[PDB]
Order: C-alpha cells, then sequence, then structure tokens
C-alpha cells in the first residue's frame, strides 16, 4: 500500500476521533491565558488540536511526522504545566496520548514504507 498522500485523510479521521473523546475537551483550543495567568512563563510553544487541524487543512504539514511532533507537544506542555501527576487535565492527557499513539503508529509506518518504495530503484 504505497500511497505517499494517504496519511493526510488518515490524520483527518484520527483528529475527528480525538474531538469525539471527552478526554480531548481541554486540548481542543489554545490554553486561556486569563484563567492560567502564569502559563506562558513555563510553556515556550503553546499547541492545541484546533491548531493542528488548521495546519493540516491549510496544507502546511509535509509529512505525518510533523503532525505527530505537534500532537506530542500538546502532551509535553500538559506534563510540564501540571502542578501534580494526580491532576485532572494531566490525567486526561495521558489517556488521550495512549489513544493517539495506538492509532498514529500505522499512519507513520505506511507513509515511511511508501516513501521507501518511491525511492526503491
Ligand atoms: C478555552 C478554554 C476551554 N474551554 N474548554 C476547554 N478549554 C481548555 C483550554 N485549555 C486550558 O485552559 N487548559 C489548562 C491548561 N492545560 C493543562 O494541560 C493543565 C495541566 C494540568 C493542569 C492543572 S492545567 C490544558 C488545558
Amino acid at each position: 500500500s504505497y500511497d505517499i498522500q494517504a496519511w493526510k485523510k488518515q490524520c483527518e479521521e484520527l483528529l475527528n476521533l480525538i474531538f469525539q473523546c471527552e478526554d480531548s475537551e481541554p486540548f481542543r483550543q489554545p490554553v486561556d491565558l486569563l484563567e492560567y495567568p502564569d502559563y506562558r512563563d513555563i510553556i515556550d510553544t503553546p499547541m492545541d488540536f484546533a491548531t493542528v487541524r488548521e495546519t493540516l487543512e491549510a496544507g502546511n504539514y509535509e509529512s505525518p511526522m510533523e503532525l505527530c511532533k505537534d500532537v506530542r507537544l500538546i502532551f509535553s506542555n500538559s506534563k510540564a504545566y501540571t502542578p501534580s501527576k494526580r491532576s485532572r487535565i494531566y490525567s486526561m492527557s495521558l489517556r488521550l496520548s495512549a489513544f493517539f499513539e495506538e492509532h498514529i503508529s500505522s499512519v507513520l509506518s505506511d507513509y515511511k514504507s511508501a516513501l521507501r518504495f518511491h525511492k526503491r530503484n
């Protein structure tokens, strides 16, 4: 299955599933700097799932590896900002990360396989 472009719709469908997950609710929009006034002293690069979806739809990802780096940044930002391991929003991030990693693994493998096939000769 050597379609070099297939990752994009695969990533659109996975973002749809993430938006249906109740665990995604805190990550569907950029963090509110009014409620978390110290957020940007800790977090150098804010990221959220609406920004990832807009970047994809604008044609501003070249590969699913780039999309994966931004999604992983959502989760590392949560882990760095959490005042506790036993916090609600952080705990939701860990379940959502497990779900995302379970689903992205085939998208990445198929893409890298397709690119190797394109440069086989
Ligand atoms: C637009 C407002 C809105 N309306 N519905 C949801 N959101 C969420 C917006 N994002 C946000 O405000 N968040 C707080 C920071 N955060 C964290 O990862 C944290 C880690 C542990 C903590 C104690 S907070 C990410 C979620």
